[PDB]
């Protein structure tokens, strides 16, 4: 993930043209190799052209440059690209959607599941760990960085994501599929157990903890399913071929042919096509938008920090049902205890944005006496 | 925030037309400076060319003028901005949809937890306040206007959002990573003490209370996304480089050539190009939408009024739950007491809007007797 | 609201056409105004051009005619029509989701709250008041028309939605934000108030009318929010310069130039530019649609019937819960009663619509004797 | 409805080819009227042209043909038909989703409505019966087919949908206004006199049946709104507009002129403009998309099949309730009691369809031994 | 289904080229057939003017070729192309996220039906049975390859999916309507007797149970609608005819004439219409997206593996409820039992993907020290 939030909090002058001077996750870095070998592939065709072939030749190369300059459509381009990417931007941020956080389940876990002592701590923890393994699981089955951090079972271990028992157990199940909903029934059965045994007082409070986990449950279930159902291939391939034929049409198309013969739009011969290369920076780029985030669980700068999650969520997670759990900050009169509107102060730097209610666009609307009567 | 929702309330005779007056918020005040650029750089390229560039030169650049002229394209411009633009006012959306309101939970806070007394205001109004506090933690994160006006968490205890307790509890959990989420944590342990204590009746109101309070947790998690999670870089840059590199070209390609030349189009010169110029408003203003509302947490003019936002949650969330708590109207016989069908009066203003009841699209169907005869 | 519905059931020959024979809520009623004014404009340029300008001066103008007609382009228009339109109507339709209707509450009210006696009658009747109180002060707020009905709070205790008591209870609270809310909090503590007296005997009931009510408090909400964040004035700008500069532009492109000259398209001169107005109808229409579109609470043909809307309510809510309480029609067997397969006949008009059930797209695959066999 | 699901469930040689050769529901059977009625002016103006013209006005009349057919643009058309046919096409399956179904009721009915006998049997018949009659309240309000099926109450009391003493209860509540909201009341009433009776055991049931019931009551109200709201009648003729211009224009500009002039582009006189004709099958059968889906519940023939909805809900609905209320299958140890993994045959047919377990992507990437080590 | 997930994790060089290599659901599977179709029809036309028609027929034939040329647009066909294709991903999504999983409702199956007896071993594995017999009997009536799996109920008997005595059951209740519907009202009817009985201990776990189950049929029944209600028919039409007509053209149009006429653009004559074909690849595999896509229950490569599905629901599902019931780990300390801030390691191979936490974009705002005072 690049953030660039805090350069964009303001439309300035030339906001966006300040990000072109960006190189992580930036198109030129996303494009470089493609527009090296198209450039080289383009002079190849220039110095063959100029050099190589006879007159004749020479002839017959300009009718074809031509042609192919006739033949270059950029409105089916774009409008693939538009759908296309489109398409996988939605599914990018849907992605994201399922990434799973388990903040509302840890303040049941934390409120709901009762007792100070070690065998209160040890439900709450195991729990919470549960919900922690299974979104793990998930996620080293989706994303390389995830998979390369725990490459195996063992690795989670070792880790401390999983216990050597919970490694045992998962083994005894074993079915030739992914494991990853193997958490969710144990949590399900914890927390009957933790019911049953008074840890849990009222059987609405299993109801909402049960909830919120199968709520992580089928975040987990998209992302399997967006990591197994890709786009449709022949989609891609349509996009691809677009794109590629294009731009192999350019290469000849674009060519500057030989000013002495002063074809139609051939006047002048500048070395570089610049125009050509720019249309390439768009295009491709706007496919290479695809080619980044059609599996946002890769290694590209922009795709999503799944490592960071995993921490963050163990962390969190644990401190909330562990250290949290009937730890509350004293319970004392507030600033505004006898204040009927509490008016928080401005800083200097934010005195101008106090602003005076908004009322409704009606509030304004101007009537004489008569209007305002009520009929019979 | 810029409302004209009451100017728009009709589609009067150029109703949009008289908009094209308004500066705050408009498209004049967000391009004028890059407009002052490329009037700049197209009248420097002009005078180049008429004063400096000696014949030989003039008829080179003009031919140059000619090949850039023919080189300009709308629509796959027009397309990339169609679904950018698009892609930005969604999240634009969804970013307001993720504001949270208290206003639901504070309904069930001054319904649910009992007590005219000094414990039960106080416990009421903590509660209120956690809700408050999250808020502002992670709006304090994202938006620049808040973060202006509590640039630290010191300041969100002057302010009367934290207390001391609160801030020292806050310190002592501290993770490296935003710690936004710690309120809702407070919430549900102090809701549970609430339920055990008998100041919440039964666990279905519990139930309720932490159903409220996880959604506007989730709001804040998706505020949180919103902020991380950029647009791709790459995409942005791909819109932007099709944008100045159009209007790049445009710099020599609507260059004025010389009228005595007789060329195609330029047979009279125009010091002005009033159509290259109202396609810089046009295509600019539509990239500016998106530079604006990118991030709709900073100080543009039609970036969300967070602050207002702040303080009007803080102030009707605590009436709610500690004047408002037990607090009602006289309950009497209403106007309609012993009125089967009651019909609220009209002005003499509003006359016009009494309608009669749409009864279906079927309700005017002619059948003859035949028709409408059952058969066996 | 003009509703079609039943002239457009079936696409009967030329079933769009008939409807340009409409006049409320019609293209014509929406531009005619603006079509007056750019015929004028056209004419008087015609008029000018014809009689005024001298040999010289009209040459100029035939140059310029010639250049404004070349740089008339219709893509970015149609494009950004395209997406802004779609914009403003995805709106419209998400305003509408946004109305309040009290028939889920009405329901729970109705069952749940208990008692034939005046106090039963008076619960009732006070918490779906609440309710329609609640929906009354958000359309009044953001409704023209509403407003026009009920233009100060005292109108609304003149029509019978608000008490006396509820008037100098909503004066006591006044803070200077919009009050809208404030009846979903009476409605939660009297509801409260009904279960602790027993009127409600449970407190999962309870659970569910504070759920319906919250709904309705969301709808609200989300009317307030639209009423507030107009679309970026930006955006509507950038789509208003569009269209009013293609027609400006074609008020000098599209004259008829003196055939005496024989330009490139200006062999003959018709009086009457027919394709430029049929150009206008459409495009300036389509900017229309958004015009009426962009504020749907307004007073035009197509805006939502808001005062229907809260008669309607007021009306059913008041039965529901009043004459309706544990009023049932006598339960009885029914027509079918020992019919294992009931089959209610159809009318003559009616017959040609029996169908066979549809059981699904693989019900007709064909299968040889050892192609349906398993195998081991 | 017109189903061709099992003629496209692959993509077969020419699989869309095929479905050319259809008629019901076929383009064909929606605009040969349309294409007949374009087919006569267009031959009228040939005829008139070749014969009754002068010379002079035949040279006016190929004037103003090359006119015309400068003046043809797909563009705005294509554009403004994608736009508006996707909104009509996304509120028709809106409107196939707001469909009430009783099956999740009925299962709740079936379970929690206790007792075999007479009384337990019409209190379940009685409450699947009142969202029976919800349902077609408000189908016969918005559908032709079933209005004329139930062209009044009685013919409902006939049908066996509702009772007579039911009808009485209706007169007896009626307002001004769309009744289709009564059963909904009844419905909560008879459950909670149920739960009060005994014959419901627990309220968290009776909760779950209002809640089920609820659901249905916003589908109705969804169906009530789509009939009411029409697309906006300005939208509709905008589109309607830019389409008959097309083809009036056509009808000019697509007139085959006198070989003997040799005009650029009529050196041939065909006498069929088939290209012409194609784009009237293509932008007509686009805008017949909308004429057939903008009213789903009329009598196209890809209009929904309202009526069978109606009898099957009825006929399932009184069997779930009634016949199956506590009539289980026997519970027997089924096929793989004692078999940890489960693996049911295939038949030749369809042994090609048995695959292995997708793993996840990352399940193949290669790390080396180093690669795997944890670090400190 | 092919999934490529694994071979787009990163955007690297021609990332997209190399899946231009594949074969299984690629662009040349879906349309080689059709393209030899259309190389045939193009080389026939060729030799049939190069040798059999006259000088006369020839020139006659070249005027004709510069017609159809001339009268070729993508613009039309690409819009109604990127609309159509958009509806029919839009859809195939829509379908997956309606393929029902047993997951959330065998949790809590797990979870809530009490008893390690024999007697709770077969009430536990007929309810979750009863939801993959539901499955199953809606995925059959959609499917083509279940279909041809379980071609009759008595294949479901032997398959082990349904008991003699449910299939005996199933006969009596028969209906002429898809009985899919029938095991849900079964799993309710005996999750009712399980609560009655004393194996669900409280009627909120019913509630729960019996939710998780109505959704599965709410997906079931959308599986049935998209299966009845295809795509309009028309629509269907509309765009083959927009893809057919612009080859049929082309086969004309796109002819290479005669080198010695010098007809604008056709000097050389190469034999083969590269670009035409490439067109064809375009657009011709754009429609093959929506033809494999349209029914994605079909046998194509990328329709979803159904059978897969049904088999590892019914392993997944009883391991879940049988074996999982009750059997958790040993619940022991975990690695961070007492560690404040865990830190799980990386390997080699990860260690780059460790970051800093992402504390908000407002994190690095620099204000002065009288910028933050508070005024008041
Ligand atoms: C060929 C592909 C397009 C590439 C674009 C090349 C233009 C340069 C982009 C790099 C901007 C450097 C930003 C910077 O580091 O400086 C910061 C300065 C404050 O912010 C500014 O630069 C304010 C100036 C903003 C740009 C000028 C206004 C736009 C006018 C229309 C375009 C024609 C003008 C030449
Ligand atoms: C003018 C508007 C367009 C109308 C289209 C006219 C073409 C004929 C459509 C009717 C198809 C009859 C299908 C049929 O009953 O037969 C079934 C046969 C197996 O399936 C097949 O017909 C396989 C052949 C599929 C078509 C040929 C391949 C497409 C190649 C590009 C188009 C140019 C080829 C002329
Ligand atoms: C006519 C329809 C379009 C068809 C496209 C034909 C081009 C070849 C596609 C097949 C790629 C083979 C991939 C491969 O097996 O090799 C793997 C190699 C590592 O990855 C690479 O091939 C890296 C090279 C990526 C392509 C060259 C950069 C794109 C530059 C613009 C296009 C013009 C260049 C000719
Ligand atoms: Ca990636
Ligand atoms: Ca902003
Ligand atoms: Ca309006
Ligand atoms: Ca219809
Ligand atoms: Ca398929």
């Amino acid at each position: 993930t690049i953030t660039y939030t805090s350069q964009v909090a303001n439309a300035r002058l030339g906001s966006f043209s300040r990000l072109l001077l960006c190189w992580r996750g930036s198109i030129y870095k996303l494009l470089y190799g493609e527009f090296l070998i198209f450039l080289l592939c383009y002079y190849i065709i220039r110095f063959i052209y100029r050099l190589a072939l006879t007159e004749e030749q020479q002839l017959m190369f300009e009718k074809l440059t031509l042609y192919c300059d006739s033949y270059i459509q950029l409105i089916p381009i774009s409008f693939v690209l538009g759908f296309y990417v489109t398409l996988v931007v939605t599914r990018w941020w849907n992605q994201y959607e399922n990434l799973p956080w388990p903040d509302r389940l840890m303040s049941l876990v934390s409120g709901f599941v009762e007792g100070k002592d070690e065998q209160g701590r040890l439900l709450r923890r195991t729990l919470i760990r549960y919900a922690n393994l299974g979104n793990v699981l998930i996620l080293r089955s989706v994303s390389t960085a995830v998979y390369k951090r725990f490459p195996s079972a063992q690795h989670l271990v070792q880790a401390g994501f999983m216990t050597p028992a919970e490694h045992k157990q998962l083994e005894k199940l074993s079915l030739p599929h992914n494991m990853f909903w193997v958490p969710w029934v144990w949590f399900a059965n914890l927390s009957m157990k933790a019911w049953l045994g008074g840890r849990i007082r009222d059987p609405i409070l299993l109801q909402s903890l049960l909830n919120e986990m199968n709520t992580l449950r089928t975040q987990c279930g998209h992302l399997y399913a967006y990591d197994w159902i890709s786009i449709p291939l022949v989609y891609t391939q349509v996009v691809t071929v677009a794109v590629y034929s294009f731009f192999l049409t350019c290469l000849v198309g674009r060519q500057f042919l030989n000013p002495a013969k002063a074809y139609p739009g051939h006047e002048l011969d500048l070395v570089v096509p610049v125009f050509t290369f720019l249309q390439f920076f768009f295009y491709v780029g706007w496919l290479k938008v695809a080619e980044q985030l059609i599996n946002p669980f890769g290694e590209d700068d922009d795709d999503f920090e799944t490592n960071w999650i995993v921490d963050r969520n163990l962390q969190v997670s644990l401190l909330a049902v562990d250290e949290m759990h009937q730890d509350l900050p004293r319970m004392e009169p507030d600033m505004y205890w006898n204040k009927p509107e509490p008016q928080p102060p401005y800083t200097a730097a934010s005195a101008q944005f106090r602003r005076a209610s908004f009322m409704g666009s009606t509030f304004n609307i101007s009537l004489n006496k008569e209007e305002m009567e009520f009929q019979p």
